[PDB]
């Protein structure tokens, strides 16, 4: 008989991860990796947060069983997640209009929403920004959903092309899903202003879109509450929406897969009905979520002492990134750059388009050991005082 | 605009988890839970294994980062998993014919395999035993695969109907997937004999099936090596096969979601080619797997001192279940059951069909607070010397 795997086509190379393999292979000393997708501290390390170590020691001393969690995970983890997203006194919580499922990471939350929508609604189309996180298309496609793109990035002024965004979403029908990055847009770091959020919220209601928010970087732009203003503007006007949030970055719990899918409906009776089908899609996927990572988050957010520690560690991460953004611009200037890189200061989060062509990105990698994604995206959190000067010297040399 | 979630139908109750929710709510003090497949010790607790607590202490004091694992997880975890499945000096291992991905539990391993098959091959049908774990149909249906049933259990004699098995499977065409329980068949507890396994291994290669092994209870029938004989018979004869395994139960790591999906192809080139697509299906699902549980398992299996403790803890779990099976049969006769329950002694694992009708199972729950699955499956590992007498008095009362 002929094998079942005989004529399987090899999968293409992942953009972000395909670079990590080429970097680890590079035997040259001093190589710099700006294609990473995680945070690094002043010494180039991705440490475990102090609040997390404390929480983990408490769990080691007090856990008496590893018995299964419910399909939707730790209840306290859900309550605290909804407070972070909507605010302590949100009407969505008091009206019992939101239900939250603990998921393996923000990716798991997007996949659960995709499976839920594909199997239980007439949704057939998801609209994603161009550019966006490359994995968005894979997740919704995995459920058989068509993914269309809407305009976003003005590569001339390094700003949000709001006029083209509206025009490109003209063909988005009622009942279509429109995906928004809550804050720190990946990869451009360009976020709508509060006024622009409100315009989109109003337009979303008139057009009949189902908004889906991807919230992976709460606390990395301006602050916890500030970074949720855009979502809460939608929450105030919409009867229904979906939020896929992640704690991978703002708790440094990347490999513990800590995320949440939050479902909002018109009333308590409708969200409970819908949520039962979301739990069914989780049951047929991974059954129930991993406990350790979410227990840490729940312990920290429910303990005032630990939460004060965590919030300061998040501030330390946010402030270091802004300093590197400023130091990056000043050092490029110091090293003789004629191109204006001021837009870097105006962008939020770990990522920004350097504006380098693929040809310049290629020269950095093979000629200077500086590794960036082919799109020109660079992780500002991968920059340190020790590597800033070599990095900038390389960039200037290819401009 | 009408809502997208307005016309969603509530999901039905899970045959296993819907029962567990009822048990937690029951206020009667003498209630007994024989439903969910979770181990209980002599005191009715589900403790953390001592080896696990020690491994978790090591991790707490030596982990320096939570950085993402690779899509396929911890390497040593994958290596140790293949040794348990195939043996120390397996030809599959030395020939580099096997690839293993760490997955969120055994369920996650099933969904990953299903997603991988539905999107990269011509597989349309999956053959699952009748009866089987209820979630099997849900996992493969959600990936878009049709599920056909083949005969297995002889309800009159309480044994394996090996004739009806071979007959119903003659309708399975080449390229179809046939799911086998590696050991401790859920829910019957009847496993094929080594002679019957070898008969199925030979019939499989002839008809061109794609074997899929669900291995959730390795070490609970007779032993680690002994429980892999059936699989290792297929492995020494097949060019391709898939093994979804779980560490939820033999490590008591339920809520940390520790499993593996192992892919076997004809040669190292085909397996790496197919595995690249499996890693793609994982990326579009949960991205990468949770570390804590798998790290514990790898720490234990790689340290001879810890492993020695774990192997003894697993032996005690296996033996206690066997003692409860004997005690269960002896006590039923003591309490006046008359019917012969000797077949329970010949069944392996946690689960056994009590032979009770759905109506008797219903009476046990409403009238006596004894909670079993509607199929009559009872968890022997939930029986203790303290709850054996009330449990058996209730069963005799409904006979
Ligand atoms: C036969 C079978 N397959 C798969 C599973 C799922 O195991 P896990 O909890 O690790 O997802 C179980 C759990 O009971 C099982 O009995
Ligand atoms: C990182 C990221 C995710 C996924 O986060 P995980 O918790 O690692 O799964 C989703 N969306 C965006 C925009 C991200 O940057």
């Amino acid at each position: 008989h002929v094998g079942t795997f005989e004529n399987i086509t090899a999968a293409p190379a992942d953009p972000i991860l395909g670079l990590a393999d080429l970097f680890r292979a590079d035997e040259r000393p001093g190589k710099i990796n700006l294609g990473i997708g995680v945070y690094k501290d002043e010494t180039g390390k991705t440490p475990v947060l102090t609040s997390v170590k404390k929480a983990e020691q408490y769990l080691l001393e007090n856990e008496t069983t590893k018995n299964y969690l419910g399909i939707d995970g730790i209840p306290e983890f859900g309550r605290c997640t909804q407070e972070l997203l909507f605010g302590k006194g949100s009407a969505l919580i008091n009206d019992k209009r939101a239900r939250t499922a603990q998921t393996p990471g923000g990716t798991g939350a997007l996949r659960v929403a995709a499976d839920f929508l594909a199997k239980n609604t007439s949704v057939k189309r998801v609209w994603v920004s161009n550019p966006s996180w490359p994995n968005h298309k894979s997740v919704f496609n995995s459920a058989g959903l068509e993914v269309r793109e809407y305009a976003y990035y003005d590569a001339e002024n390094h700003t949000l092309d709001f006029d083209a965004l509206i025009n490109s979403l003209n063909e988005a029908q009622a009942g279509d899903v429109v995906l928004f990055h809550g804050c720190c847009h990946n990869p451009t770091g360009i976020d709508p202003t509060l006024e622009q959020w409100q315009t989109l919220a109003q337009l979303s209601v008139e057009k009949g879109w189902l908004p889906l928010f991807d919230f992976a970087y709460q606390g990395f732009a301006r602050g916890l509450e500030e970074d949720a203003e855009g979502l809460r503007a939608f929450a105030a006007m919409h009867k229904e929406l979906i939020v896929a949030s992640s704690y991978s970055k703002n708790f440094g719990l990347y490999n513990e897969r800590v995320g949440a899918c939050t479902l909002v409906a018109a009333d308590s009776e409708t969200v409970d009905r819908a949520f039962s089908q979301m739990k069914a899609a989780i049951r047929a996927n991974y059954s129930n979520p991993p406990a350790h990572g979410a227990s840490v988050v729940a312990t920290i957010l429910s303990n005032d002492a630990l939460r004060a520690i965590w919030e300061q560690e998040l501030t330390d991460m946010r402030q270091r990134i802004q300093r590197m953004r400023q130091l990056f611009v000043n050092t490029l200037q110091e090293k003789g750059a004629n191109r204006d890189f001021s837009f870097i200061i105006k962008q939020n989060g770990m990522f920004s388009f350097s504006g380098l062509t693929k040809e310049q990105v290629l020269r950095l990698r093979e000629e200077f050991g500086v590794y960036a994604v082919a799109s020109g995206r660079v992780n500002v959190a991968g920059m340190t005082p020790d590597n800033m000067a070599p990095l900038c010297e390389a960039i200037v040399a290819v401009l």
